[PDB]
Formats: C-alpha cells, sequence, structure tokens
C-alpha cells in the first residue's frame, strides 16, 4: 500500500495532518472501491461544493471542496474509520485548482465528479 | 424502520443459528447492506479464495452467499466481516443446507445481483 499521496502530488498539500488549521478543500488517496463508497458517503456527509473520482498509480484519489470549513483530523476520523481495511491518506490541500487540474491529467484521470469540468480558480 | 435483526424469515430452516459452534463450514451467508455487500463480494473472495460467491436482493437490503474451499468457524468468517466496515448492520451465518439456500436467493422475493460462476449452482453439484 502506498505510505503518501503521489510525488508529483506532494507540493500541493498540507502535510501535518495533526493541524488545528481549518481548511474547506481535501484529498483522500485509497482503493478505488473504498474511493466509490467514500465518493457518496463524504458528499453527503459535508454537502460538498465539489468532489471527484480519479485513477492514480492503480488505486483512486478523491478530491473535495466543502462549504464550511474543517480539520483535516476530522475528516480523516470520518471517512477512514467507515471501512479501516487497507490503506487511506487524508491530507489538506493548499493548492486546490493545481491539484484538481493534475488529477485530471496524465497520469491521472477522471472517473466521476460532481461538476463536469471542476470548479473554477475563482470558486477556491 | 430498524435494520433486520436476522435473515429474512424464508431462509431461517437453511442456517445454522449456532454461531459461536467450534463447528466447521464450508458454505456461509451474511445479510448486511447493498453498498457493505458490494465491497465484501470481492474481500470475502479474496480473503477465502471462494469457490463461489453471489450476491442477491433481499428487502431492500443484500445477502452474500459463498463457498470456501476450506473449512472455517462461523466465529473467524464474522469476525472478518465485521471488523472490514463499521458502519450499518451484518449477520453473518454457516449454511447448513447450501443449494436450498442459495435456490432460495436466486427466486421471488430474492434475486441475483451478481455471482462468480455464470449460471451459478445447480442441484446435482452437491451431491
Amino acid at each position: 500500500d502506498p505510505k503518501d499521496f503521489p510525488s508529483e502530488l506532494l507540493s500541493f498539500l498540507s502535510h501535518a495532518v495533526f493541524s488545528n488549521r481549518t481548511l474547506a478543500c481535501f484529498a483522500i488517496y485509497t482503493t478505488k472501491e473504498k474511493a466509490a463508497l467514500l465518493y457518496k458517503k463524504i458528499m453527503e456527509k459535508y454537502s460538498v461544493t465539489f468532489i471527484s473520482r480519479h485513477n492514480s498509480y492503480n488505486h483512486n484519489i478523491l478530491f473535495f471542496l466543502t462549504p464550511h470549513r474543517h480539520r483535516v483530523s476530522a475528516i480523516n476520523n470520518y471517512a477512514q474509520k467507515l471501512c479501516t481495511f487497507s490503506f487511506l491518506i487524508c491530507k489538506g490541500v493548499n493548492k486546490e485548482y493545481l491539484m484538481y487540474s493534475a488529477l485530471t491529467r496524465d497520469p491521472f484521470s477522471v472517473i466521476e465528479e460532481s461538476l463536469p469540468g471542476g470548479l473554477k480558480e475563482h470558486d477556491f
């Protein structure tokens, strides 16, 4: 199992998962089956402004923007505990538009998302 | 409504209700939500190297039915399944009457959603 996000995405993320800094943009790296489940569950739980699910290195990345702010560890506590089997990396996204954009391009691709083409820069 | 407390009434006579027994079996069923069942279909298939697995509609939830190549205690299968995900209900019992249980799971009010062999199980596959 991966221990972190793919290397080409790291610079877009916050790496202190127990930070007290609240954010609205998060990513989750997990298996494709866990991601497919969580796509729906996270969308409902947090009434997300946007969520997308992507292919990444034989697994999946979820990218989402919530309307209200949360700590990374609160999002993780919800997501990680739904299904604890296998891996799940949950980090805040600092560079929101660049992260999503990279996730739509080789070596990544969009599987499904809640708004075709994603959000614009000013939405973040 | 409350989550199911047991398998549907149609199926109870085919199951072992002695879930703590030391007896080992090679046919099991799980009653859980459709979302959990879809994930467990793959995870049980892999974990127990199943010889057969099927997922069925049951009263707006799902039942998994599976055969294993080697025997296991029901408590071992339950422990594995319960610990995968925590949300919503999950009931795991051994199956005494293998073909009768599967057959019933393919007919009103039950139906096959997916299964691991096309065309499923037949009566003379067992004796």
